[PDB]
């Protein structure tokens, strides 16, 4: 169960994103939109919403999932593998701080870790290796999340770009798989949904108290979420989809 979230509004350089993709460029006006529909939604959550202000310097600030780790026992100020990121830190720790004081873990040089790669089953995380989050950046992590009593497992990633671009822990041992991810070992023992290939975008999901928020425009995989009692809430991410990003992206939730 959450009782906090914090999302950070959109910069308008956001138009200069860290895209992967010739999806096009997102449309501020439209996008800050999104934001706004995706805030309310949260509204309806049961949690209290930390929503911080603009920062033109960092146009995938928007993204605060990336930059901090937040478990029930600390949180990690990570290390962005991108540069044009990394600075993302530093912005965020002052909110970090008021909501675990004395409890504030950092990543330190040359280890990388982007939050993105990481999803939080139970007190387990699993930490997907990409071009985002290094070797040694998880090593560091995994150190961390066992000095507090937690545990992390890593991931080896083929295709996605990001641990949790094919994933997402709904409870409940509910997964969303979407690509490779369906058949990997490690989640054999969870009740892998399928996501069919035009659909692969509905596979980035996030479970809020028993409330599942996922981007509009995905009827399957949006039916077997409802299928199993969960009080959908869909919002239109379009905008975010132009540079690899969605629902678990935009928050952090703890």
């Amino acid at each position: 169960m959450f009782k906090h979230i914090i999302a950070r509004t959109p910069a308008r350089s956001l138009v200069d994103g860290l895209t992967s993709s010739h999806l096009g460029k997102p449309d501020y006006a439209k996008a800050l939109e999104q934001h706004n529909a995706y805030i309310r939604a949260l509204q309806t959550c049961d949690v209290d919403i930390t929503l911080l202000p603009p920062d033109e310097r960092f146009p995938d600030s928007v993204f605060v999932e990336d930059p901090v780790l937040c478990t029930s026992r600390c949180a990690i100020i990570t290390r962005p593998g991108a540069e044009s990121r990394r600075g993302e830190t530093e912005i965020i720790e002052e909110t970090v701080q008021r909501f675990y004081p004395g409890k504030v873990e950092r990543i330190e040089a040359p280890g990388t870790v982007e939050a993105g790669d990481i999803m939080m089953v139970g007190d387990h995380f699993y930490i997907g290796e990409s071009a985002r989050t290094n070797a040694e950046g998880a090593r560091q992590m995994i150190a961390i999340l066992e000095k507090h009593g937690l545990s992390g497992s890593v991931v080896r990633l083929e295709k996605v770009l990001g641990l949790k671009t094919g994933l997402a822990y709904l409870e409940h041992n509910n997964l969303l798989a979407a690509g490779e991810f369906v058949s990997k070992p490690e989640f054999q023992d969870f009740n892998i949904i399928e996501i069919p290939e035009e659909e692969s975008y509905a596979a980035n999901c996030i479970w809020v108290n028993e409330r599942v928020i996922m981007p509009a425009g995905y009827p399957r995989t949006r039916e077997k979420i409802a299928r199993l009692g969960y009080r959908v809430i869909e919002v239109d991410t379009s905008e975010y989809r132009k540079i690899d990003g969605g629902v678990s992206c935009m928050s952090l939730r703890f």
